RNA sequence: GUUCGCGAAGUAACCCUUCGUGGACAUUUGGUCAAUUUGAAACAAUACAGAGAUGAUCAGCAGUUCCCCUGCAUAAGGAUGAACCGUUUUACAAAGAGAUUUA
């Protein structure tokens, strides 16, 4: 298959006009958009792959999955802070949704931070959110 | 250049001519743009094919698209205008069984 440079490019060149072809057909089929973020990772180039997330948000943000694999493309990376600021605006998007918070918080007991598990079960309990919030507390 | 006025000289007899001087009349055009190759019409010819739903021969309407063309057109046509007809793994668990390791 590849050879140099060129090659890689011609290769991506390819695969980037036939995706977006299928895309810009279907807004919607988020599987695609998770596929092509995907290859896009497998290019080692982030910078496109948080924009291809971040316009597959910007059809559908209830789609958790892609909240979810948005936050494992910024970690399996090992860049944290990206994927705290996601964590932010994922749980203030959607503060109902158990999965988001409870990954915020294994995200951050497996870094043993403590104070931010406090403070934030302290929110996640303001809400008055239900029993397994309070029992998990 | 015109006209009014003054002064001078000449003609003169308050004028005709010349000179000097004062005043009035008249007042800012045009460029988004330079003169064929190197700031962009689109075709044609040649070659190759030779029309979607089917087992086959065809009528068609649409639908989506950061594709348009002809048309005065919100009419209607342009192969049903064309493209589409492909690639595809994670909200992830529960129970049981054997094997490995260990407080
Ligand atoms: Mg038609
Ligand atoms: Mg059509």
């Amino acid at each position: 298959d590849i050879l140099d440079l060129e090659e890689l490019r011609e290769y991506q060149r390819r695969k980037r006009t036939e995706y977006e072809g299928y895309l810009k057909r279907n807004r919607l089929d988020m599987g695609q958009w998770i596929r092509y973020a995907q290859f896009e990772i497998e290019q080692h180039d982030m910078r496109r792959a948080r924009s291809i997330f971040e316009r597959a948000l910007l059809v559908d943000s209830s789609f958790i999955p892609l909240w979810i694999r948005y936050i494992d493309a910024e970690l399996k990376v090992k860049c944290i802070n990206h994927a705290r600021n996601l964590m932010n605006r994922a749980i203030s998007t959607l503060p109902r949704v158990d999965k988001l918070w409870y990954k915020y918080l294994i995200v951050e007991e497996s870094l043993n931070n403590v104070e931010i598990v406090r403070s934030l079960y302290t929110k996640w309990c303001s809400l008055e959110p239900g029993v397994n919030a309070w029992n998990s507390f």
